[PDB]
C-alpha cells in the first residue's frame, strides 16, 4: 500500500507517543511500529507510522520529511 511511512532520524528519546503526537494532525493512524535492538533497550533511530488513508500519508510526508523533531532533521518516505 502506500499508506505506511518510514520515518528515519529519531533520536534516542523519540518513542510512539512522540510520534504519534508529531503525525496524527495529518489524519487518523492505524499503528505506529519501532524495531528494536534486542540486546539493549532502545529502539535503532527508525520507524514506520501507518495511515488509515493514503492521502492523509501523502500529506505528511510532503510536511514532514526534512523536518525537525527533537532537535534532528528526520527523513519521511512510503516504507
Amino acid at each position: 500500500s502506500k499508506r505506511v511511512l518510514y520515518v528515519g532520524g529519531l533520536a534516542e528519546e523519540v518513542d510512539d507517543k512522540v510520534l504519534h503526537a508529531a503525525f496524527i494532525p495529518f489524519g487518523d493512524i492505524t499503528d505506529i511500529q519501532i524495531p528494536l535492538d534486542y540486546e539493549t533497550e532502545k529502539h535503532r533511530g527508525f520507524a514506520f507510522v501507518e495511515f488509515e488513508l493514503a492521502e492523509d500519508a501523502a500529506a505528511a510526508i510532503d510536511n514532514m520529511n526534512e523536518s525537525e523533531l527533537f532537535g534532528r532533521t528526520i527523513r519521511v518516505n512510503l516504507a
